[PDB]
Formats: structure tokens, sequence, C-alpha cells
């Protein structure tokens, strides 16, 4: 089997991408944030505290003839920004772009933190990291991809995120028309439950390439590119007026600037992020100070190849017995 679904930016900055997902019978379509950095499929629901729902589409398990309570199961998750959600668990039929998993764990939120409530466009998350990170207790549950994998034509999914435009998540096949050149595959460590890999280095703008190992994760659920402070300083040093602001929370730069590109290495191959992809616009409405799309990972503990990096590439998440990641230009 295969599936293919369009993913759409939630706003003009590409802060996140939402993909329609069919849950239950008859189908209830929710727009979920596909997150290769986590492993829970959770949704706003008829059980979510009413004051914490503000425009989201909710899953109502009582209206699904295929929903079954996973008795005694609870879940609770916290993300990198301090946001959080928790609740109980149903199993139900979940379909993405024509690919169907029966008995998928659908984690129904009883509580969500304010950042989720405030984002009316995200109805939940669909985790695509390794199932070892799934938070369901006392019986850990598998991701949608893990459940679908054996049925797929090839045990892979691909992320082709757009720049200020829709893109595509495919399951079970590689669309050879969606990228230029060849896909370079690179080794993955699953030891922390992520799609963790080692970039071979970087370049800023038209500069030469700096060969250096950068261990990080391919994370569709993170907006920006988080890299070591040395690398990030070398980038922003090329932008007149750019500086790190503790009050704003990262590197800012004059909105009047044109930004240099940023290249990262995948083996001997190179992915070039255009400068415009690094512009996240005014720090607040009407400001002439703009927020940068490349930020330091120093406080995080891990480097994160988030959407800023991934949207410059066609990315293969290969879930074969030995997982690998593939990157191609596009
Ligand atoms: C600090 C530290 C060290 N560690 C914990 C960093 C890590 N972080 C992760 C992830 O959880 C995996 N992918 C990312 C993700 N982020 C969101 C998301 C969605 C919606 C919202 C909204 F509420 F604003 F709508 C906010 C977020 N958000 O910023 O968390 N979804 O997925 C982050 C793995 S390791």
């Amino acid at each position: 089997s295969t599936g293919s679904a369009t993913t759409t930016p939630i706003d003009s900055l590409d802060d996140a991408y939402i993909t329609p997902v069919q849950i239950g019978t008859p189908a209830q379509t929710l727009n979920l944030d596909f997150d290769t950095g986590s492993s829970d499929l959770w949704v706003f629901s008829s059980e979510t505290t009413a004051s914490e729902v503000d425009g989201q589409t909710i899953y109502t398990p009582s209206k699904s003839t295929t929903a079954k309570l996973l008795s005694g199961a609870t879940w609770s998750i916290s993300y990198g920004d301090g946001s959080s959600s928790s609740g109980d668990v149903y199993t139900d039929t979940v379909s993405v772009g024509g690919l169907t998993v029966t008995g998928q764990a659908v984690e129904s939120a009883k509580k969500v933190s304010s950042s989720f409530t405030e984002d009316s466009t995200i109805d939940g998350l669909l985790g695509l990291a390794f199932s070892t990170l799934n938070t369901v207790s006392p019986t850990q549950q598998k991701t949608f991809f893990d459940n679908a994998k054996a049925s797929l034509d090839s045990p892979v999914f691909t992320a082709d995120l757009g720049y200020h435009a829709p893109g595509t998540y495919n399951f079970g096949f590689i669309d050879t028309t969606a990228y230029t050149g060849s896909i370079t595959y690179t080794a993955v460590s699953t030891k922390q439950g992520f799609w963790e890999w080692t970039s071979t280095g970087y370049a800023v703008g038209s500069g030469t390439f700096k060969s250096t190992s950068i261990d990080g994760i391919a994370d569709t659920g993170t907006t920006l590119l988080y890299l070591p402070a040395t690398v990030v300083s070398a980038y922003w040093a090329q932008v007149s007026g750019a500086k790190s602001s503790s009050s704003v929370g990262g590197y800012v730069f004059p909105c009047s600037a044109t930004l240099p590109s940023f290249t990262f290495g995948v083996g001997s191959a190179r992915i070039v992020i255009p400068g415009d992809y690094i512009d996240f616009g005014p720090i607040s409405t009407g400001s002439s100070s703009c927020f940068g799309g490349i930020q330091s990972s120093a406080g995080i503990g891990i480097n994160i190849f988030g959407d800023v990096a991934l949207k410059a590439a066609f990315v293969v998440f290969n879930g074969a017995t030995t997982p690998t990641l593939g990157f191609a230009s596009k």
C-alpha cells in the first residue's frame, strides 16, 4: 500500500504545517501537525476541557463506530517549548492520504497547554519518530508509520515541505519526480528515539565549506534550524546589524537585510537553504527587527534540523531494519 497527503503551512511564516487525517467511522477529518520529532498521535477531542478549546476541530470517539477505549491507558507529553498535553486513549481507524491503519492508538486530550489552545489551526499531532518515545502508559503504543510499515510497498515515508506553499507527505514510495539529482542516504541512530544523524558540515552564502560533524535530528515538528553556537555566530556575523537578543529569545536582524544562504552537508552532498527561508519576519507587528530562522541549540542539548532546513530538501525517512535518512535537492 501507499498513501499521499498534502501538507499546508498554518500561516505566512511556515510556523508549522498541517496535514488532514481521517479518524474513525464515519471519518472525522482533523488537521494534524506531522512531527518526526515525537511519537504520539494526539488530538483535540470531545474530552478536552472546554475552556482550552478555541476553534480546533475535535475528535468525538462516541460518534465513531470503530472507536474503542484503550482501558486504563493514559498519556502525557511535554514539548521543547514547554507546551504540553495529556489525556486518555482510544484505538480507531486512521487514514492518511489513502493509507489506512486499523487499531491505531488515538490519544484524546483532556488537557492542553495555552500554546495549543491559542493555535486554532492545529487539531493535534501525528508523531513519526520511533515508537520507543511514545508516552502511552502502561502499554506503550506504536506510531502510525510503525503500524503501517509492514503493509507499505517500501518501509519509508518522505517529507517534501514547501516554502510559503503546500508540500507533500508520502508513505510507502519515493516520488522520483519530486527532487533533482540523487538522494544521498546517511546513517541514523535510534538510540534517543529520533531520526538522529550527523551532518558533515556547513557553508554560509558563497563561502567555502567547513567540514565538521553536526549530530542532530530531522524534526518536521520544529520550525527553525538549531545548530551549535559557533556555527550560528558564523552565519549571523555575515548580516549587518544581526545580534543575539536575550529579551527576544534569539538572533534578530534588521528587516531591511537580504540574508545569505546556508548550506549543510549530507555525506559528500550539499543542501542549500536560500537566504529568504531564514527570514521569520518582524519580531512583533510593525517592528523593523526580524527574527532569524537559524538559532543556537546551546540551551537545547541537541541540534535540530527543523522545517527551515527540511523544506529545502526532499527527505526520505527510511524505516527499514536499519533506518537511514535520505536528502535530495529539489
Ligand atoms: C528544550 C529542550 C530539549 N528538547 C526537549 C527539545 C526537543 N523537542 C522535541 C519536539 O517535541 C519534537 N518536535 C518538535 C515539536 N514542536 C511542536 C509544537 C507544536 C505546536 C506548538 C504550539 F503549541 F505552539 F501550537 C508548539 C510546539 N513546540 O514548540 O513544542 N510539535 O512538535 C519539538 C523533541 S526534543
